[PDB]
């Protein structure tokens, strides 16, 4: 959990402009969060990047979990191996607003983080999931009580998020 160069927002929420994959290699976190979908198909974005960094081992393990347990629910999660990126990967399904899912489920999605003492995570439901990223940060700060290190891979968005928090 050797996090470096983060800006502390609250006593339990930190943020950095960085690729979560690059962070997981630098930090060696106990938990890395994946911004998953309900069938754990890691086809692009954050999930595709984390899977590629495991040379597809994450996808094979994910398909086996879905075979035995069935899909996740929106707002739910599961704990699987972290492979070479972390001890564990917490796969969390935030709502995809662009596909009609309820933004209120973003609180349930962040609540999964509270079962783990320290996490490296992306900004849930941002990017192509369509949630307003300033709203996602506000839900993160109001919901997560354990120690969360957010990696946001875009300097323009990072600057807007820090300026919004400090208003
Ligand atoms: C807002 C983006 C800059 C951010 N991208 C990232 N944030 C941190 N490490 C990253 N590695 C590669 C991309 C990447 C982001 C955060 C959350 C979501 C996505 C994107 S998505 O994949 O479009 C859909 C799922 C939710």
């Amino acid at each position: 959990n050797s996090f470096s160069g983060y800006l502390k927002l609250t006593d339990n929420v930190y943020i950095k402009n960085a690729d979560i994959v690059e962070e997981a290699k630098k930090v060696k976190p106990t938990v890395v969060v994946n911004a998953a979908n309900v069938y754990l198909k890691h086809g692009g974005g954050v999930a595709g990047a984390l899977n590629k960094a495991t040379n597809n081992a994450m996808q094979v393990e994910s398909d086996d979990y879905i075979a035995t347990n069935g899909p996740l629910k929106v707002g739910g999660s599961c704990v699987l191996s972290g492979h070479n990126l972390a001890k564990h990967c917490l796969h969390v399904v935030g709502p995809n607003v662009n596909k009609g899912e309820d933004i209120q489920l973003l609180k349930s999605a962040y609540e999964n983080f509270n079962q783990h003492e320290v996490l490296l995570a992306p900004l849930l439901s941002a990017g192509i999931f369509g949630a307003d990223p300033i709203h996602s940060l506000r839900v993160c700060v109001d919901t997560v009580r354990t120690n969360v290190y957010l990696a946001v891979f875009d300097k323009n968005l990072y600057d807007k998020l820090v300026s919004s928090f400090l208003e």
